[PDB]
């Protein structure tokens, strides 16, 4: 159950390691971990800020043969302040040479959402998307081969199936929130309907971001479901996303719980089981209020995920 294979005809590992807020001190030692502990996919982002300490451990595990380049999975993400087209490459190449690397396996539009370069979230930095325009600019470092997938993040079905419509380079993955709590049924059913892999982030319900406040883990169903087959809430609810048919991305840098975060590929939800997760009400943690505005493209949050709220 270990691998799915993209649109493009690679396989992407079901685990990954979510970087997002792992601390550049720390993030390294984790990634070393991780991968030493089996992992073989890693997604980073820019914006995050922790490429180069990123890159550091991945050399380091190059240079101590714990892996090859080509056994691992390494994905970032273009932010969005570089949608303008000749933006694109040089911001891809910024990441690449961060991580030391010579090509990503997955480069993915980080959001729908655009503003002027080099400038922060606010309403006077705002630019209306273009992401046609900006694909097209993903199509040619894929066709370069810096990129060997590009995708996207947090789109919509209409968003995804926009973009579908006019591409001549199909996106590989769309990467959403997605979890017990949050199970994105209308999103798989499309993805699964246009050969686009769902990959899903926060798939524990982030329990350490505050403002987000899950508590997915928590759930009676999934904690039922956890000692009914012998195992950890955490393993029963990446279970539950890869018996989907999606990738997942834990977020850890605990030793022992990267290492519980794999130990999901060699039991089963039972079907009686799985029918209970219907039971699990539905929150959308993230929210993306950062860029809904008055002075944004999107002014309601069903405007920035067309409904699916
Ligand atoms: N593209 C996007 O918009 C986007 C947005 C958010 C995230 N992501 C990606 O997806 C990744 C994961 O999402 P996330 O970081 O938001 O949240 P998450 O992986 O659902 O949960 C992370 C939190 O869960 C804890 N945790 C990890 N393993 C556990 C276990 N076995 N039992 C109990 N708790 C556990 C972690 O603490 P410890 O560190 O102490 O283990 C951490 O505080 C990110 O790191 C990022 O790479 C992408
Ligand atoms: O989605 C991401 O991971 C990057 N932005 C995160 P935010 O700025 O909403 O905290």
């Amino acid at each position: 159950a270990r691998h799915f294979v993209l649109n493009t005809g690679a396989k992407i590992p079901s685990v990954g390691l979510g970087t997002w807020q792992s601390d550049p001190g720390v993030v390294g030692d984790a990634v070393y971990t991780a991968v030493k502990a089996g992992y073989r996919h890693i997604d980073c982002a820019k914006v995050y800020g922790n490429e180069k300490e990123i890159g550091l451990a991945l050399k380091k595990l190059f240079e101590e043969g714990v892996v090859k380049r080509e056994d691992l999975f390494i994905t970032s993400k273009l932010w969005n302040d570089r949608h303008a087209p000749e933006d694109v490459p040089e911001a891809l190449n910024e990441s690449l040479t961060d991580l030391q690397l010579d090509y990503l396996d997955l480069y993915l539009i980080h959001w729908p959402f655009r503003v002027k370069k080099g400038t922060n979230t606010s309403p006077e930095n705002f630019i209306t998307p273009d992401i046609p325009a900006t694909w097209g600019a993903m199509e040619k470092c894929y066709d370069a081969g810096k990129a060997r997938a590009i995708g996207v993040s947090n789109f919509s079905s209409k968003k995804l199936g926009d973009l579908l419509a006019v591409a001549r380079v199909h996106p590989a993955v769309d990467q959403v929130e997605c979890h017990p709590g949050w199970q994105q049924t209308k999103l798989h059913n499309f993805c699964q309907s246009t050969g686009v892999h769902l990959t899903a982030y926060s798939p524990l319900g982030s329990p350490g971001t505050t403002w987000m406040n899950g508590n997915v883990l928590k759930e009676p169903v999934i904690i039922s479901i956890a000692e009914k087959l012998g195992k950890t809430p955490a393993q029963v609810a990446l279970r539950w996303n890869i018996q989907m048919g999606h990738s997942v991305l834990p977020k850890s840098t605990n030793e022992e719980r990267i290492k519980q975060n794999l130990d999901v590929y060699d039991w089963s939800i039972p079907d009686d089981l799985l029918a209970k997760f219907s039971e699990i009400k539905q929150a959308r943690l993230l929210r993306g209020n950062f860029i809904v505005n008055p002075q944004s493209v999107y002014k309601t949050h069903e405007e920035l995920w067309d409904g699916e709220l």
